[PDB]
């Protein structure tokens, strides 16, 4: 026989992301600064680094879509659904698509965008949703108004379950 | 915190399935016969519970279809592709799709639904293609129609390891 | 240049149809007859005349199906959308969906299928909405319990301005 | 009663549209000059109105995607299909997709956004593809940069025969 196996890890430590296209509601500049500070959440303590290609593909493939957007886990418009991601693996493995019938925000008039980004990317490393309400990998959106990110010690085990420390 | 699960399965016992829609060539009680007894062959190996729900939205969708009909895996016209079905997981996952320019049947004619189904919910539950000749779960159709359905051990094995035996008497 | 010339008619009288698969609500032998029923309508007053074929193509392809079902024209889940059907043309043109997200019926409960199907088999055959709100081409769904269809002078119209009268 | 219209285009002279998002390759502000510059060129030439819509839903939602994207018209990766737009008509009709493994530029570098946009737009409107090897509509790229553009006469033949020619002077 076979199942289906899923990936539970990268099996390398080092990664490449390339953001395919922009948001309307954010300048380049600050998605950049998003997803970059989002990867930095999980590289800060694991053995992971994260790489921007530009061109080709990558590893994680960053793009922001509206309703069906190419993979028929069509998002809804505005509110509900915010994003997905694809676990580890090939192809469309990695992968994050953000909804862009939400405002997308470098604050808090809409979605935070580097919050939802980190989030979607611990998906993207091999964590399901946590159970525990302080975790960045719990289910719900929370924004604290808080200048600085400290990545709940839930999402610290959960990610170094996997990876090991930095 | 919690790591993906090691294989694609579902994560609960109680599954649920809808009929979306019929095929020309059987009633919609032999549709239905066909189908609460391709569930039967895992439940009766597993501890998994299949509910019918009559519309809404349930874990494994079931349709007829031909060509282009809302997916990556377009059908072909008749043989060819007969069937394929999403493995475990939200929206698509677990649905079963079958293409109606083949001839479904309740017989040795044509193709047994209720054979070609039992594979497909194979899938729906997270078994991929065996490689072994005898196993229901082999990607070439052959029909038996035996009075008592035996599932071929290699299918059982699959299974177990995926959901274990549930009740083993 | 060129523009997308539209066909405005079947430059054919006869047609073919082929029920691909059947709704949960009915009997086959019901669905069968609302069908039937439905292309007599048109078929009664025009020179058009309708085959049933169970295999392969057809003119018009009828089936039923649920969201997204093979067009990027996604139905919509229970009420709203109804059904919908190409003008006439190859391929997809004459083809009829109905959403079988609706509850269909050949009475009251639910929408009466004989005629929404017809309404649809109208667009099928070249007709748009009309504004008069006796149509059967009028946009909006009425089932007066009435046991006796007669199609209203501004569809014999319509549709005798494409075809001519039988 | 209404028969439906001789060709496929808007039935109404008022149109709007919408960014959903954006290319790498250029800012937010260059994109917006080169899709606005782009409806004009039809705007110039018929009664025909553009109005952006910064959400929700317009006629022609445009947007730049990759491969697989949501339609029946996937990309290819860099050059072959540079960008797609569906014709007249509802939900998918009107709206314009660009290959974002392309370059994209408001220069003679890459692909100039403004002219490919351009000629897209011609079949968000109702045209299709010409053989006039000097028209817009040609399916093959050419870059110029003239500092007044002018629409090549079989193009405005074409846009105006859907639309008549809106105020002459
Ligand atoms: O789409 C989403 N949710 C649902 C999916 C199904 C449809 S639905 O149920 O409507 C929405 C979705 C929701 C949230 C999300 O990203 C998230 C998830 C959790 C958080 C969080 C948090 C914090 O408490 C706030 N700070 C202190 C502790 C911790 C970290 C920083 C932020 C973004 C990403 C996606
Ligand atoms: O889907 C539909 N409508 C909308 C489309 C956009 C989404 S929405 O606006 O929610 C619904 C839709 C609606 C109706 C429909 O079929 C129709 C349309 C009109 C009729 C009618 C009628 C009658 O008045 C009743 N009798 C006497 C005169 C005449 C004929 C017999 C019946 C079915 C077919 C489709
Ligand atoms: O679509 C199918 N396969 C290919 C078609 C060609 C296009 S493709 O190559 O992609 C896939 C397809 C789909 C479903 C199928 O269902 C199947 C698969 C296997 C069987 C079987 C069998 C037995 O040998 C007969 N009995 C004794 C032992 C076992 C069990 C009972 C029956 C139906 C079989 C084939
Ligand atoms: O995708 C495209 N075409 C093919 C790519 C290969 C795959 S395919 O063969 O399906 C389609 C494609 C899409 C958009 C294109 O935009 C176009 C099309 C034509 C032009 C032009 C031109 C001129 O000659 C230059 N100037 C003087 C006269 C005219 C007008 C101004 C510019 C952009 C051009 C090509
Ligand atoms: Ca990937
Ligand atoms: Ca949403
Ligand atoms: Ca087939
Ligand atoms: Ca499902
Ligand atoms: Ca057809
Ligand atoms: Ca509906
Ligand atoms: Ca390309
Ligand atoms: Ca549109
Ligand atoms: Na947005
Ligand atoms: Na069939
Ligand atoms: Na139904
Ligand atoms: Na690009
Ligand atoms: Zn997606
Ligand atoms: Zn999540
Ligand atoms: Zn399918
Ligand atoms: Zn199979
Ligand atoms: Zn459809
Ligand atoms: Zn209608
Ligand atoms: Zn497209
Ligand atoms: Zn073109």
């Amino acid at each position: 026989y076979n199942v289906f196996p899923r990936t539970l890890k990268w099996s390398k430590m080092n990664l490449t992301y390339r953001i395919v296209n922009y948001t309307p509601d954010m300048t380049h500049s600050e998605v950049e600064k998003a997803f970059k500070k989002a990867f930095k959440v999980w590289s800060d303590v694991t053995p992971l680094n994260f790489t921007r290609l530009h061109d080709g593909i990558a590893d994680i493939m960053i793009s922001f879509g509206i309703k069906e957007h190419g993979d028929f886990y069509p998002f809804d418009g505005p509110s509900g659904l915010l994003a997905h991601a694809f676990p580890p693996g090939p192809n469309y493995g990695g992968d994050a698509h953000f909804d862009d019938d939400e405002t997308w925000t470098s604050s808090s008039k809409g979605y935070n965008l580097f919050l939802v980004a980190a989030h979607e990317f611990g998906h993207s490393l091999g964590l399901d949703h946590s159970k525990d309400p302080g975790a960045l990998m719990f289910p719900i959106y929370t924004y604290t108004g808080k200048s600085h990110f400290m990545l709940p010690d839930d999402d610290v085990q959960g990610i170094q379950s996997l990876y090991g420390p930095g």
